């Protein structure tokens, strides 16, 4: 494998590797980075539910600091998030996290 | 069908149904509830990435 597949503990395969690296460690890293930032506020660019669930990590992390999120989506087919732009501009957020395409 | 899988708008298929209500409306009941109760805060239990 290559990207990221879901692969629960239910299923119990044995033949099968994947050449995607950890998300927790990205996440840890993300959480080095904002703490490093020393930010208690940041934001989440996204369009899927599957880079949420790849990033869960993430969404769970303030247990471990205070921090307030936003993550809100991106248009799922058109490429206008103008509006999204000025929802965050009345969100007044500028420190902001991307993934997407 | 009967349980939630995916099926995500590239999956372009035509030869499907599932009687599942949508996470959405579900969602919203929920926020129907909430402002019925007036809630500041919150708390979810939940399961796995699903």
């Amino acid at each position: 494998q290559l990207r990221w597949k879901h692969h629960p503990l239910d299923n119990k395969d044995t033949f099968y590797v994947n050449l995607y690296p950890d998300y927790a460690s990205l996440s840890h890293a993300i959480l080095d980075l904002v703490q490093s930032l020393k930010w208690r506020s940041a934001t989440v660019v996204y369009d899927d539910s599957t880079g949420l669930i790849r990033l869960q990590e993430l969404i769970m992390a303030p247990s471990r600091y205070n921090i307030r999120l936003k993550i809100r989506q991106l248009p799922i087919d058109s490429d206008d998030s103008r509006p999204l732009l000025k929802e965050m501009k009345r969100g007044r957020e500028f420190r902001i996290i991307f993934d997407c395409s």
